[PDB]
């Protein structure tokens, strides 16, 4: 009921074809007129360690969501083979043309109908207490239309970018909350409105010393809140330089985008706007829809999150049939 192959091969199922490949992922159209769909393929992931793990939670996290602005399977086929080398799995994900990746560089109109959709498609993540905990331009799935979904998810080395990073995340000032996601959609929201990267940091060296300028210098109660010792005695060596200029930060802004700039970029998580809190602000006017915005009627089971072994290989196939009962 599957055929082969190229490029490279693998096998759909017949259910779609063509099956041209946009990158791994194909797009591929539904023969029930079910239109153009994206497909992804998982190359090994039985490999090792982790990487099995990692995609028993994106498999469970993907049927968990469903939500206009969270990635959601369409189907899921058993890559068909009886248990015999089953070595792979394919889900079939909505086609979207583009990510925000792309358009960004280099409309106060398109920001709030664009940032509405982050908010909302974050306080259903949030609602099943599940956390991205990694949001990039590159995360947000956009054809125009203008519709938003919020790509991948929650999972060393590094010399690695992350702009969009919360400064307790990485620094770890203190431990975290659903805020953080929040700290990234404001460093987004800037790079469309500021058409520039708000934090392009050499490294934590220099990116705190990047932030520091726009949000300004710390003291209030949010130092001796930091986990320190260095970091409260850094941040307190540090001068007071005297914040927060925004409205001279943005000049291309209205006073509102500005406003919810300043609540979503905050030292504390504790301050710090929520999901559910930043749709009531006023920039939605237009577009403030709370009949949009649901919460996750049951929270998200990690059950499993050693720990184990070709158990997840045989975890994964409870899932193929749980789709298909």
């Amino acid at each position: 009921l599957k055929a082969r192959s190229f490029d490279v091969t693998f096998d759909v199922g017949d259910e779609y074809e063509i099956i041209e490949t946009i990158g791994v992922v194909s797009s591929a159209r539904r023969r029930l007129t079910g239109q153009q769909v994206a497909i992804k393929k998982i190359p090994n992931a039985f490999d090792v360690v982790t990487n099995a793990k990692r995609t028993l939670r994106e498999l469970k996290i993907l049927k968990h969501f469903k939500h206009d602005n969270i990635i959601a399977i369409k189907d899921i086929l058993r890559p068909t083979v009886p248990y015999g080398e089953f070595k792979s799995v394919y889900v079939v994900l909505d086609l979207m043309e583009s990510d925000l990746h792309q358009i960004i560089h280099s409309t106060l109109e398109h920001v709030r109908y664009f940032l509405y959709q982050l908010l909302r498609g974050l306080k259903y993540m949030h609602s099943a207490q599940v956390i991205h905990r990694d949001l990039k331009p590159s995360n947000l799935l956009v054809n125009e239309n203008c519709e938003l979904k919020i790509g991948d998810f929650g999972m060393t080395e590094y010399v690695a970018t992350r702009w969009y990073r919360a400064p307790e995340l990485m620094l770890s000032l203190h431990e975290y909350t659903q805020a953080i996601d929040l700290w990234s959609v404001g460093c987004i929201f800037g790079e469309m409105l500021a058409r520039r990267q708000l934090f392009p940091g050499k490294n934590y060296v220099h990116q705190l010393q990047l932030i520091m300028m726009v949000l300004g210098t710390p003291s209030p109660a949010v130092i001796q809140a930091v986990g320190a010792e260095r970091v409260r005695a850094y941040i307190q060596s540090l001068p007071p330089r005297q914040p927060v200029p925004w409205e001279t930060v943005y000049p291309g802004a209205d006073r509102q985008a500005l406003s919810l700039l300043g609540r979503m970029l905050r030292f504390e998580p504790s301050a710090r706007i929520s999901a559910a809190a930043a749709l009531r602000h006023p920039f939605l006017a237009k577009y403030h829809d709370p009949d949009d915005e649901p919460d996750c009627a049951p929270p998200f089971d990690f059950a499993f999150d050693a720990l184990t072994r070709e158990r997840i290989k045989e975890a994964i196939v409870a899932e193929i049939e749980d789709f298909h009962a």
